[PDB]
């Protein structure tokens, strides 16, 4: 059997019923879940010749720099067709797995204003309370931070993390930190802290489980989950079978129409309801912030120390 190892929750049961069964049709092989996706068990699976995930949803930033280190597999370009993919993700060990923005999410009846921008996520006068963002080193909070503080889109790189630091300092003691997806939806849902910046499609999930959530897009900030294979997988040809088929056009735009992520395959748009494309998060441009994968991924074990430090001090 393979195993696939992601985010857990709405959107790896959504990865799930859009890729699993078209994978055991393809081939005959099963396709086991696994995760959630946890970077220390990655390297601790490799380290023990112990791969247990054939195929990991990673962040990007983490992708573009796990190969050099002896992490990753180099993918089979002979076997994945990269003439269809994202190119801004394709790299010799990963391939782009969906795209997706961080917005501020809003349980909206739970509170007398929803905030918009990310200077009102960051106005705790305004908008009282406890306000939720993502734990774990990754693009995304330092950017909503500078953001907050008047940094323009185009010039947030390089990172001031100083300047970021001091601005999330004004709210640290409001923070709830989300570790994982079902977290952030949890903590939204309940009211325990009623808005954050969150990924997407966790909003999309709790809306189509009937919970009542809003968004706001502005400045939403955009990254991407890759498809990796650790080093040592004792299913390899079937790990870059799989990739291929997750990344073919049905595959993404199924994947994409579960969850509300956008496809990263250049021929999904296309098979997909308009309805539901007009609001995946590539078509969210209006007021929209591209996160720099490549630039963190430069300075991943750097701005991670720094993070990590900050959040204890």
């Amino acid at each position: 059997d393979l195993v696939f190892s992601s985010w857990g929750g709405t959107t790896q049961d959504a990865q799930k019923a859009a890729w699993a069964e078209k994978f055991m049709v393809e081939t005959g092989i099963n396709v086991l879940q696994d995760g959630p996706t946890d970077y220390g068990k990655l390297k601790a699976m490799v380290e023990a010749n112990g791969v247990t995930w054939d195929v990991v949803d990673v962040e990007g930033d983490y992708a573009a720099q796990a190969g050099p280190k002896g992490l990753l597999e180099k993918l089979d370009f002979s076997v994945i067709d990269k003439t269809k993919l994202d190119p801004r993700f394709v790299t010799d060990y990963s391939v782009g797995s969906f795209y997706y923005s961080f917005v501020i999410g809003c349980n909206v009846d739970s509170v007398s204003a929803c905030p918009k921008s990310w200077a009102d996520l960051f106005d705790t006068a305004k908008f009282p309370g406890k306000r939720t963002f993502y734990k774990w080193s990754a693009p995304g909070v330092i950017e909503a931070a500078l953001l907050a503080d008047g940094v323009t889109a185009d010039k947030l790189y390089p990172l001031d993390l100083d300047r970021a630091f001091k601005k999330l300092d004004t709210i640290k003691s409001d923070i709830i930190w989300w570790s994982g997806g079902a977290q952030s939806q949890q903590l939204i849902a309940s009211a325990e802290a009623p808005f954050g910046s969150v990924w997407n499609g966790r909003m999309t999930a709790l809306e189509q489980s009937g919970v009542k959530v809003e968004t706001s897009w502005a400045q939403n900030i955009t990254a991407a989950d890759s498809l990796v294979v650790p080093k040592g997988t004792k299913n390899k040809d079937a790990a870059m079978k799989f990739i291929a088929l997750a990344t073919s056009a049905q595959a993404q735009a199924d994947m994409a129409t579960a969850t509300g992520y956008a496809p990263v395959n250049i021929e999904s748009a296309k098979l997909m309801d308009p309805k539901i494309a007009k609001s995946l998060p590539d078509q969210q441009t209006e007021s929209q912030v591209n996160a720099d994968m490549n630039y963190w991924a430069q300075h991943r074990d750097e701005i991670g120390e720094r993070w990590y430090a900050w959040q204890a001090k």
